[PDB]
């Protein structure tokens, strides 16, 4: 999934993984009784324009301190890097059942350098491989073989370095989940009716952007829902799909409630959330829980050598 | 989710949970939380009339003895009764090439009284409700409740009968995951492994009956699974289909290999069963195993009196 607070800290762990796998001459990697040839890499800017559609926009100077990645790329973007982690999309409410309104504005749309689609944003780890097309395996479960070669095969300093990159990526990861409101549906209803409790939040039925209708807990912000007339005060999902839009009930969607994201709900939900995650999930969501439960976990998969018979090609076997 | 030999061990937790409603006068169910109506029944045979698709084939006498229901009808339908709940489909092996074959033959096609189709056999506990339309709870998560309602505020000896329905739903209910080979597909890998080497099964990918591709543990009866000539030795799916059946090779499929289904793997997978159900299972087979992990844990819902008055109401706290 992409996400470009966190794609370079990605793309680190994919770059570390391959310069161990090319240092050991390993060139295969068996996944699920399937042998997938990897592609050879030169050097960082070589793997950077392989598996990461920005790279020509950015024309960045990457270096051997991978922990530097991704901040080398938050220094351009500037911004947008804490707008994007504390973004969310426009929240609808139906009061009734024949009526949604807009009820919190979206955040303010993203510019990036040279107007970057969200989709050059990817690391494309299955670029790694050369022959992948056949590949089921998702994102995050990638992220973790590669980070599982790191761990297993990595120096005591590469290991170091991989943790701070797994760290980096679960903050910001978590941070996005919470401030779109996403994190509800993501954990346990327990776990979510709690820490709604615990932190004075308001559970409604709602859709974010476009996607179906889900559970969110906003800040009601000192407001009784009960006793809001919508119709007087916000504008209709309807309506927006026209130029039928009342300036003054767009300007009241900015101000009524809240997605709550400080720091205190924050450590409630990191708290709690890796142990108490909602099963039945997909799509974009599904492999953001994932991510977040793997670079908090940690538990990596174990990485068998396959011994070198001929002693001709040498070839690792993951899961 | 259908199944003829466990039908009426779930159609008396339903009426007991009715009856006992209907003695206090109990009109609603809240249910997440939502409030449903219940439909009021005049006696046993007015229920199973409302709820079982095949009551006006059997025409039972069923009476208040619910430990006698499910017995009476296993009583009519005699040697049907074992061989579904040890019953197979075809199981279909694709080696490697360009042919699947079948490897196992199904169990022998069943036929019930009247040739009822098994989906007549089905207890629609939503029936009990007069507006369940946007009701969404499936039926283990409504059997389990009906069972709660049971223990919360039946008598003793209603409580003891819970218990021996619920037994005989488990003991049914899993030996037919196991012995149809649905079992793998409904437990985490790790385990069905940890079975399957206990059990000396072997793990391939396979097709029962006309299902997508599931993982399978057969097995293999000591046969090296790599040295057959699957095309000397099997019917070809397709040959199947189009009756192109060379006895020797469907006879074959009866003597290979088989689904495991012996008391020793039984045993063993139910000590590990509701521990470690699949996360990833849907439809059908999530069905069945919620229904063998509820009998088999017994953890009821949280039943409140909700009441108040003039109107009786029970809110199910989940």
């Amino acid at each position: 999934s992409m996400n470009p607070t966190t794609c370079l800290n990605e793309g680190a762990i994919g770059y570390m993984a391959i310069d161990i796998l090319q240092s050991q001459n390993i060139e295969t990697i068996t996944i699920n009784d399937n042998e997938y040839k990897l592609n050879k890499f030169n050097n960082i800017k070589d793997y950077i324009s392989k598996v990461w559609g920005a790279a020509s926009v950015y024309n960045l100077d990457l270096g051997n301190d991978y922990t530097k990645w991704q901040s080398s790329l938050d220094n351009v973007e500037t911004d947008n890097i804490k707008n994007y982690i504390n973004g969310h999309d426009n929240v609808y409410y139906n009061p009734g059942g024949k009526n949604k309104y807009l009820i919190i504005e979206a955040s303010k749309e993203l510019k990036w350098k040279g107007n970057l689609n969200n989709n050059k944003f990817n690391v494309n780890l299955k670029s790694i491989f050369s022959n992948a097309e056949n590949l089921k395996v998702g994102h995050s479960d990638l992220l973790k073989l590669f980070s599982s070669i790191v761990n297993s095969k990595g120096s005591d300093n590469q290991k170091k370095v991989l943790n701070s990159l797994l760290d980096n990526i679960n903050d910001r990861r978590l941070k996005k989940l919470v401030s779109t409101g996403q994190w509800t549906e993501a954990i346990s209803d327990s776990v979510a009716n709690e820490i709604a409790k615990n932190n004075k939040l308001t559970s409604i039925k709602a859709q974010l952007g476009s996607q179906k209708t889900q559970n969110v807990m906003i800040d009601a912000n000192g407001h009784d829902l009960l006793k809001i007339d919508y119709d007087k005060t916000f504008v209709t999902a309807n309506d927006l799909k026209n130029k039928i839009i009342d300036k003054n009930k767009l300007e009241n969607a900015k101000n009524y409630f809240k997605i709550q994201n400080n720091d205190k709900i924050l450590e409630d939900i990191k708290s709690k959330f890796s142990k108490n995650i909602n099963e039945n999930i997909k799509g974009s969501i599904r492999d953001h829980a994932k991510l977040i439960e793997f670079t908090e976990n940690k538990k990596f998969n174990t990485i068998n050598d396959n011994s070198n018979s001929d002693s001709k090609i040498k070839s690792i076997t993951c899961k």
